[PDB]
């Protein structure tokens, strides 16, 4: 490992705290040798020899905890060409100084860095999510203990302070278990005094995260124990060890809609809670203003609510949630993406009249890192939201999904497949024969523009996504130019749908009845059923759905 | 590589740009088939085959530039089961897009992501470093062109735009050049439309960055193109094609004493100018309150100078840069830091009476990255500077080089090894006996504290710089713990040397004069003269030393 300097000589004897796991390095020549010791200690030395050389290496390292001072001795013989051996005694006093979290990620407490996957180490804290002790209030956070073994009256010379650099103290808080609770570290204080009695003994402290990952945080803080010696009333106090332990801060995780829904909420019709009830997930009455996620630890995983048992956060229309998505798990050209990768849409380029979402956004999605956000192109709708133009449904064959983009042109191609029927005269919804849409040259070419702009997106998705067209269905949906050229939904969009599981809420496009049955609602079923989607339409929607968080730890991913 | 999607239909024909290089992605099922095309175009398919699947994938890719609009063609039959073959008709038109920069570090200039190493990728940006356009004036910046091929009346139809993110507008700054100079990407605007010209052509634009890597910028900089189709009056404009490069904003580098001087400066006696002359190195007269350093770039490396032909900077006593050193280079279990590592002291832990550097400082220098910053311990020091306890001296040996730690124990060696020879009665500089400092018991503590400080030091560098003993000089010096029990040096500080190359300027220890010759003066130069080290002591001190950049390229490092 690594450690302190000892210096021995034949003038007097030495004292010195070892503490157990540590490379104790000893100076031998600065005062022929031979070292013999206590039992306990044990001495190795590399070119055990007797040439006095600088250049020879001899280190300590204690067994035991002494149970008293200077328990354990090494004297090191002075000789040579012929004169009587001198002496250079050196008295040891073992201690056990362990600072334990939960660096396995295993729920349980048993150099020092962070490091990421299922071969990784480093313990996790959750953020304080709380709007307006005791176990009653503490199991939400990371438990740290002390644990010490040292001689009675060890602490009479020696203290304990447990510390966080001033640049991490506003992002942390510690409190100390007492067998109440009381604040140790914090925004207020950066140190803070043990009291330890000396033997066998370990307290236990409790860590909260106050603040998640951002621009300005990667999300690391370092908690550290300092053994400080103040034995000389008239020197400042020594450090002889110290150690830590590093806490990474749980991410902000979103949850795609092959997830499993667990709750849908709604506002102040029920259709809704009829599609619920096939779902078989609860549902419960009082705004798409804000996004239900969670932050997982192993001892906890508790549901965040985004806005601008329940936590909650406020960082900040392109700049609304409802422009925020989120990828099934996939694989990209080798590279593993396990919680999905966000989605949110802006413009192609940076324009006078250019929509984006706040940056301050942007900046806090990609700094959870875990969803390596992808930027998308929305720009070219009124609203503006990539739920518009695609979503996504969960599928029993493929890579367990299937991306739906909208598409202009799988409408033309029915309608017309209609007319060469003989239903040119079919009644759309003023309302419109389906003979007029086709033969309507500007709308032709208002879609077609639509046609660019979704394409433009399909490509990125397969690129950013590792998609291929086997992913891929494209449902029909037409589209207009309305204010300032934006794109409006001609008719209901129905790629804009409630993904209850595999209970599809798809708004109804009344459409063109051909035999009873509209026409576009009959080809989405041809095009979903066949992949266990339970399509039913609805007449719109204020509904958020808290979807089961990911199976996959975060911190078992490799970003 | 990536590129559009085309759509083709028995219907009419398709008109279409493609960008040479591109991957164009063409769909023929949505209308048994056959494709045949023009010459300069290469159509590739996987399962050129005939059955009209839509999981068969059909690629064009244009040649040449085609010499005017639709100078390629390319005809898809339909056919089958007895049925007279119908045909689908493509026009396409090649052009050559390229916005090249000095991708390869090379000095000139021939996904998009930077990528460190010797076999890494991507351009870089040197700061505007000026306090208070042509060649005259643009050597410093980087230089970006773009290069077109495109049919006479391209441009009636299509246009370019040159952008920037808003979140990099304020860190960047582009002209372009007028074959005078003007501003068209920067802190104002995040776009700009180019005026080029049909038929072949390039244009010069020149880049500057306008801010280091810091908490809040990562360092990189994105310059993309855009390839916007506008022929339809009607419709706004479609994204066809963009391309872009990636910068890297060069960091602040700090040199070493092991680099060869080239130029000390001095304030407001004439021992520095003499020891300047036998150094072979530039001397000129006007504070220790400044660093200087280095930014360097393939086509340029230009001195910058660190404050709170020149460039200079101001972010931001252990708050001074005189609290600011840098290890030669050095290698580390396996990792190399080429550069060297940036050293600067502060506090064990953070207590009410703790000094640090200033977070604004720690936090920029980090995010220079290319020499790690490594917090020492400096704060036992009354002023606190690391320089009051190390130094670094070049070597013909070992590593090239040797650290001088101050030590107590070497002096409190010497100082006997005076006495034992019959010389106790000597006198240091109230004038004390040699026989006074060591039978002084009190004296003897405060540095046995020191030594502890030291020593504590003395791992954190064997540890963080992969030193060895090997490495190692410890020079008698000895210390006192004055106001706050703060220390001071006994005597003039030896380790705080002007190391000007191999030509050591050393502080006067005006020690016990022993045979006509200082011991401490004589002990000094018995360890470093065999090194090759002149050594000179002078009476002691404002200044700097600006020394030769490392000839290893900052960003072939792999941080």
């Amino acid at each position: 490992a690594q450690g302190t300097l000892i210096r021995v000589t034949p003038e007097q004897p030495t004292h010195a705290v070892c503490v157990l796991g540590t490379l104790t390095q000893l100076d031998i020549c600065s005062s022929s040798f031979s070292i013999n010791a206590s039992p306990g200690v044990v001495v190795d030395i590399a070119h055990s020899t007797w040439p006095l050389d600088p250049g020879v290496e001899v280190t300590l390292t204690m067994k035991v905890a002494s149970g008293s001072t200077g328990d354990q001795k090494v004297q090191i013989s002075y000789y040579g060409p012929k004169t009587p051996p001198v002496k250079a005694l050196l008295y040891l006093t073992g201690v056990e100084i362990s600072l334990c979290a939960d660096i396995t990620r295993t729920g349980k407490v048993k150099q020092r860095t962070w490091t990421w996957g299922p071969c990784g180490q480093g313990a996790i804290l959750l953020v304080n999510c709380d709007r307006d002790l005791d176990s009653e209030d503490l199991q939400d956070m990371s438990l740290m203990t002390l644990s010490t073994k040292t001689p009675k009256d060890f602490f009479t010379n020696h203290t304990l302070v447990l510390h966080v650099a001033r640049s991490e103290m506003d992002k942390v808080r510690v409190f100390q278990a007492t067998r109440k609770c009381s604040v140790v570290l914090g925004p207020k204080w950066p140190s803070h005094y043990l009291m330890v009695p000396g033997g066998k003994h370990n307290m236990d402290f409790y860590v909260e995260a106050l603040a998640f990952p951002d621009t300005d945080f990667p999300g690391l803080i370092t908690l550290t124990i300092s053994l400080l010696d103040t034995s000389n009333l008239e020197l400042p106090e020594a450090v002889v060890f110290q150690d830590s332990v590093v806490f990474r801060v749980a991410p902000w995780i979103m949850t795609p809609n092959t997830q499993p829904p667990q709750e849908v909420y709604a506002c102040s019709l029920k259709s809704v809670t009829t599609l619920a009830m096939k779902a078989k997930c609860k549902l419960t009455i009082c705004q798409d203003e804000m996004e239900i996620g969670y932050i997982q630890a192993p001892h906890k995983t508790l549901p965040v609510v985004f806005d601008s048992d329940f936590g909650y956060v406020t960082r900040g229309g392109l700049d609304s949630f409802g422009n925020l998505e989120v990828s099934p798990p996939v694989t990209v050209r080798g590279k593993e993406y396990p919680l999905g990768r966000i989605l949110f849409g802006d413009s192609c380029y940076p324009s006078n009249d250019s929509r984006q979402m706040h940056q301050a956004l942007q900046d806090f999605l990609s700094a959870q890192q875990v969803q390596a956000p992808v930027k998308l192109y929305s720009d070219w709708l009124s609203v503006g939201h990539v739920d518009e133009f695609l979503s996504f449904v969960p599928a029993p064959d493929r890579k367990g999904f299937r991306l739906l983009l909208a598409s202009p042109r799988s409408c033309y191609k029915l309608f017309q497949e209609q007319q060469n029927e003989g239903h040119g005269e079919a009644l759309l919804f003023k309302q419109q024969k389906i003979k007029n849409i086709l033969s309507n040259k500007t709308l032709r070419e208002h879609n077609s523009f639509v046609e660019r702009c979704i394409d433009w997106n399909r490509e990125l998705l397969k690129r950013e996504l590792g998609l291929a067209e086997s992913d891929i269905i494209d449902i029909p949906q037409l589209f207009k130019l309305k204010e300032f050229s934006k794109a409006e939904a001609f008719f209901p969009n129905m790629v804009n749908m409630l993904v209850l599981g595999k209970h599809l809420g798809i708004p109804k496009p009344f459409g063109p009845v051909i035999n009873g049955r509209c026409c576009l609602e009959e080809k989405v079923c041809s095009l979903l059923e066949p992949l266990g989607l339970q399509c039913t339409f609805i007449n719109d929607c204020g509904t958020n759905v808290r979807r089961k968080p990911f199976s996959f730890k975060w911190w078992n991913m490799v970003p």
